[PDB]
């Protein structure tokens, strides 16, 4: 049996998570999987307002008893600053459980109104491999001469050979397994004079060990432009913490909505539990009207089963059936308003769950 | 009589600059303007291979004798590293001439095949105000334990109250003058725990002085998504060095092509000459076939005349005539392949010059 730590967090995380669990429980029944869910109320801004911290001091001790983390979203800027909420919860999960690979697939499904003109199904099908433990996302630095005309703010970005090499290796290994065998590296080696030339140097060094893999590097500005103008060129896109963050909102947007995009925060060595969550945040401006798209949450669940399954064919079939159910519901138009439909969050969850059971 | 330092630089900069000068000379004749062009062969990789530096040591002394700099593009990664070429030339112009405001308009013109579905003229019309002197673009830091497994790379981002306030003031001043009176601030105050919450704090402080201006802040990832999904929402977009760079390729891409996007590197106080250039780079992949879109270069020239004119109204009329001519040529389909046309670089430049004269 697999033990799952379910952590809804803030906002629409509370709306979409139960729909993810619903579909997972339907998948478990169908394929005879043994799954056990425990729900935690912390890693939320409500917990912060009561305790002065996002999580209890022994959070890591508690979560290490679980096989994986199923996570909604964190953040409520009306009550708690965004840097406090994220760094006090999700970023601690990512860094302390060494979940260095952030896998975020981008796909245009049949029946989706595409944001891009003259694009067909097949034109948008790639994976963002995002470095998840270092880089531009930092709490290093500080402020000098605060509250004066001479005020200076410094922010450090750290890249290591260990961290850079391991994300590049994962991306090239992934490309090798895929049909197109192609890696695009996100860079900015003109403007960032130290970090990015180094990233390029390590990319070149890694690409040499993969004779079968075609590779190119693109400055982040023109890469974003190409997501819009020629998304067909991409298969595996490898990027730093910040660049990967940007590309994994932009990609899904080109495919029509951010509401379907899942993410796997993987510790591939399996020394710590991995974390599965939507790309999207807590969406405070739609929380409460139950119109949040639950597909991102559900797809994240499918990725979780695929990762936990390893050698077990039951878990792979459960993943495949969940994707099948998602595809069918989208084709039917049984979707939320962000995809042009009229169904509520709960109705979409129910539709996917029912479709899955009827497969 | 205004003295213009023409610096084509590398690649397609050599192709598009003459087309810019050609249109400027036609505008000069039509409106009785006094323009003198001097071409400089440095700030190029050819110069670097000969002398070991991008520019002569006395470049600043030479250029301070001119009223404005008309710049093509710099970069040739086959022979000179991108960080060396950019930092040794353009970035010195921007920082030593304190050209802290980088103005980058984004517009969907009639007759352009839009990259976005179900979008029409009036849905994409905004301006990116990019901080041009500090922020994430940095050569501060370095490498520790090089060529070992312990290898670390550090890069520092610097923001100052002086620098942050002046760019925000410019953006809010600009919004106040415009019809929609709206500022969107590009941020990432969850991941970047020091620099971006500070940027937000200063934006809040500045916004308080503008009761007529509505303002919102958006995390950079979802902001990029909204450029694709709802570009009609934007009027003035203010951003750091890095975020402004990304958004000023993404915006024009949504509008159909990067080949039309101009940029004005302004020192508003006029202590130093300002620089006018296309957003696009040297495009080594198309250099030689004369298919490069010269409109970005030409539009940049119109912006130059607008800025230089000050009180002289025939310089404003020249800008207006040049934009008029650009619009008519685009509507006629007399355009380069990037806009779906079959004309060469020289034919487009000729078409704009001829149209201008006939107005
Ligand atoms: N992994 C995480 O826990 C992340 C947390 N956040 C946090 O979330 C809060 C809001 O940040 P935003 O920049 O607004 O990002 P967001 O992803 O929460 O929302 C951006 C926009 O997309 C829409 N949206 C998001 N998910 C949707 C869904 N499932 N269905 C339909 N529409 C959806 C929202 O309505 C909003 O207009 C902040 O506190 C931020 O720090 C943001 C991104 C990731
Ligand atoms: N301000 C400047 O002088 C800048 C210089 N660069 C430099 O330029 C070099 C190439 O960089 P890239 O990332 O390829 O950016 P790029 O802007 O030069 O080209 C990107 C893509 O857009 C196309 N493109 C660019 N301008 C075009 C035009 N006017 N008409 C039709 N197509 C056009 C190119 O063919 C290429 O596929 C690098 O060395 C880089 O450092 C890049 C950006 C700005
Ligand atoms: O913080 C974010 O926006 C993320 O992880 O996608
Ligand atoms: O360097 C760049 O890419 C720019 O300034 O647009
Ligand atoms: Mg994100
Ligand atoms: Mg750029
Ligand atoms: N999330
Ligand atoms: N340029």
């Amino acid at each position: 049996s697999f033990r799952i730590a379910a952590i809804p967090g803030d906002g629409i995380g509370l709306e979409v998570l139960p729909e993810g669990i619903r579909v997972l429980e339907a998948a478990a029944l169908k394929h005879g999987l043994a799954l056990e869910f425990d729900t935690f109320e912390w890693a939320s801004c409500d917990y912060y307002l009561q305790h002065g911290k996002m999580m209890p001091d022994d959070w890591a001790e508690q979560l290490k008893q679980y096989d994986a983390i199923y996570f909604g979203a964190v953040g409520w800027p009306d009550k708690v600053p965004d840097h406090i909420s994220l760094w006090g919860s999700l970023l601690k999960f990512r860094r302390e459980f060494d979940q260095y690979v952030n896998i975020r697939p981008v796909r245009l499904f049949p029946g989706v109104p595409c944001a891009l003109a003259n694009r067909k199904v097949g034109d948008i099908d790639f994976v963002v491999v995002r470095e998840n433990t270092e880089g531009e996302y930092s709490s290093l630095g500080g402020i000098m001469f605060e509250n004066t005309e001479n005020e200076i703010v410094i922010q450090e970005s750290i890249f290591t050979r260990r961290g850079v090499d391991r994300i590049l290796k994962y991306a090239f290994d992934l490309a090798e397994k895929r049909e197109r065998k192609h890696v695009t590296s996100a860079t900015k080696s003109n403007g960032m004079a130290i970090s990015m030339p180094y990233w390029d140097k390590r990319t070149e060094a890694m690409a040499a060990h993969y004779p079968h893999v075609s590779w190119d590097k693109q400055h982040i500005d023109i890469l974003c432009a190409r997501f819009v103008l020629q998304p067909e060129r991409f298969d595996v896109v490898v990027a730093s913490n910040l660049f990967g963050d940007i590309l994994s909102d932009l990609g899904p947007a080109c495919a029509g909505t951010i509401g379907i995009a899942p993410s796997a925060n993987l510790n591939p060595e399996r020394n710590f539990p991995s974390l599965f969550e939507p790309v999207h945040g807590s969406a405070p401006d739609i929380f409460g009207k139950n119109i949040a798209n639950p597909i991102a949450m559900i797809w994240s669940g499918a990725l979780m089963l695929e990762f936990l399954g390893q050698g077990d064919e039951r878990y792979q079939r459960a993943h495949d059936d969940m994707l099948n159910a998602i595809e069918r519901v989208i084709a039917d138009g049984s979707v939320t308003p962000d995809m042009g439909g009229t169904l509520s969050t709960q109705q979409v969850g129910a539709a996917i769950s029912d479709t899955l059971a009827r497969l």
